[PDB]
């Protein structure tokens, strides 16, 4: 048979994990709202609260050096993390600062990973407007999505444990 | 009428190669169609259903990463793929996060084939519409196109044999 | 006179720091008010006046390269830079050059981080016009917006202190 | 359709160089049209018929890894390329899958240089339309504009003369 | 109405530097323009007449490979560049391959600047138009801007002598 084929959607079990969330803090009502679903859900998953390390940096900008140095830094510690949980929320302006501030940190996010060698989950908003970045963040009025931190914190979980450094 | 997809060249036969098939879990249905058509075409050429692994992940983003670490698991456990097909359906929302999350991850994936020694097939749909991704995986109500995981599977197994890392 | 009003995050003492500023000289009035909120910024923080460093390129294109030298120049006379802050302005013209050159120098200075081993601020306006550029260099006639230098540097001592060579 | 373009700088003798030409088979006619005038403009610069050689792959983002490959087995085989020309037409679709594979492939092949160590040319057609590459392959009805094959083997040619790896 | 090119801001000594210049041929009257006017800026800074190095290719996709070996080969015969402007015209036609070009040679040649160790100037001109490039060579029927060359051949001679390889 095909190895994984038909395999169930599983549960991961993140209490020997460590994960750090750094955020940027532009649009900060956002930030805190995304913050907050991405630790409850970890925490849901088995998360130690002391296992969950929060930093930040002022702009979206700063997240992939940032990233980069907090890793650094936890490890010198003798507390380094399995995953990296880097949040930030950019909305169009006039320019285009939007659109080179996202494209470059995507990008350089993306390939952070082979650098500090661990799971970096995307936690970047690039919204068009403030209210489609409330709603990514469950803070709408309406309630019209939900939060999408959850959705990074159960990915960081998984990625930390089917990948990541200590995994196999 | 015309000409996309070529006739393959030969008929390759992947009676001895080990193909990886790792993919996100967002727009599961037409995943899992994409990945079936990948599974038919290769075992139609020869490849064996005991060297056909299957490895998941939440999101597109998390392709290349889980990429490169599906496949040091593989050659730590003495399975080393020959060559791997991470899918991926990334359907246009409201915001820019499908043009970013698009971009990045076709660059990584593209550019993991030097890091992981070995061919990488671009099996991401990259869709404006849920019909469009539908009709691309042959899985459309009026069944208009055919389903591409057919041809990713094809394109395994020939960039495996002719130009593997154990190919010459 | 310390009047403060931008986003919490701790007050970050620059009393240790050396930043260097090295700016392009297109849009030349645009660039001297950023310069010059960023430096009255920095010595708002603590940054002493011998320790804030500038240099000049005649584009931004030539910010990436002009900054990796002029770290290095910095660290072979014995005072090496702990952050940088490569500041240009780029207005949209008829042609297609401004989107080139900032898309390439926006990738550049992110990816300078792990080469200069140190951050580099991002003080690239990308405006599609000129009062654009006045407004984000506090300078329009409206008085529409703030200087954007000044967060630069704020951010060039939050990241020096936090996360510079020195820092940890 | 209105072209520029020169000569030589003078003319290029070929016959001591090896050229690789390794094209996908998506929208094989036209293929076929590019590579033909590619290998005739060769022979018309002295470039011997057993020093070109053809290799093939199933679409054009397997073009970049397949001419690294390709590189790889020919100095393998103690038959090394001068220069590697890949080709391959991409046609714009319904979605953005032309746009994400011309860009990551445009990169990647002019990032292989280095890796492969020759140069490659620049042998992609990224088409809105089927007509506009029948005419940039010269096999439009009305043959409106020439063979761009024809500038790719005569690019070929110079650039592994005046700067190929035993140029100098 | 003949004057000194002399500049405040470009007031650097160009007599101890080497300045390759390496252009392309598509489009070759604006690109003669360019080159001309790079010369006679740099003559203006002291550069000599023997000490600006002129080469060739046939695209401006062949830039960045070809300049690559360039300074390969001024290295190689003992009379090494300082500082390299290479020279290219792109001109929107009716498909993408404007836009892919102009993208991957111009993040190339940033690029590149790390690999051959020294300043690489932007000179490609990425227009809409023919009438725009004739324009910014200095060369439209009512010179209505100026030659973009000039500026170029001032960079070249700035960069080489503050951040060359030899200036410190
Ligand atoms: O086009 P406009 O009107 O100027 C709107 C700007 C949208 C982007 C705003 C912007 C935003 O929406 N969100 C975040 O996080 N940072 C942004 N800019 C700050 C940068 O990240 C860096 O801190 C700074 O550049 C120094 O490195
Ligand atoms: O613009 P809207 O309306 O919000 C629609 C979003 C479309 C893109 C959706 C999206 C999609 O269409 N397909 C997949 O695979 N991932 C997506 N986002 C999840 C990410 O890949 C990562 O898992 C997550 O970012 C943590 O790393
Ligand atoms: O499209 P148009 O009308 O020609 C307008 C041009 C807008 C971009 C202008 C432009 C601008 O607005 N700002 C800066 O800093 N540089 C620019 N061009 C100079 C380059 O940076 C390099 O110095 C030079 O290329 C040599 O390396
Ligand atoms: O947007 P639409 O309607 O789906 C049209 C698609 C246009 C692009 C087509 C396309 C085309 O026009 N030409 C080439 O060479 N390949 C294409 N896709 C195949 C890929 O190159 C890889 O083989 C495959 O991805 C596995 O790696
Ligand atoms: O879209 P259309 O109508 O076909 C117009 C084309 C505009 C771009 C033209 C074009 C142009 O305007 N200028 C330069 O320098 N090269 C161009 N193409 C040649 C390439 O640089 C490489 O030499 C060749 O690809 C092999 O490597």
């Amino acid at each position: 048979a095909v190895k994984g084929l038909g395999k169930p959607d599983q549960v991961y079990d993140g209490s020997k994990i460590r994960v750090g969330i750094i955020h940027a803090r532009w649009n900060r009502v956002i930030i805190d709202a995304l913050v907050k679903g991405a630790i409850e859900r970890m925490a849901s998953l088995g998360v130690e609260e002391n296992n969950i390390i929060i930093e930040t940096v002022p702009g979206s900008y700063e997240l992939p050096w940032g990233t980069k140095r907090f890793v650094d830094r936890q490890a010198k510690l003798g507390k380094p993390l399995d995953v990296v949980i880097p949040i930030g929320v950019l909305i169009k302006g006039s320019t285009m600062h939007f659109e080179y501030i996202s494209d470059s940190t995507t990008h350089a996010l993306m390939n952070l990973q082979e650098k500090v060698d661990m799971p970096v989950i995307f936690g970047l908003l690039t919204c068009m407007t403030e209210e489609q970045a409330l709603a990514r963040a469950g803070i709408d009025e309406a309630h019209s999505m939900h939060n999408h931190g959850e959705d990074w914190g159960a990915a960081a979980v998984e990625m930390a444990v089917k990948f990541g450094k200590n995994a196999f």
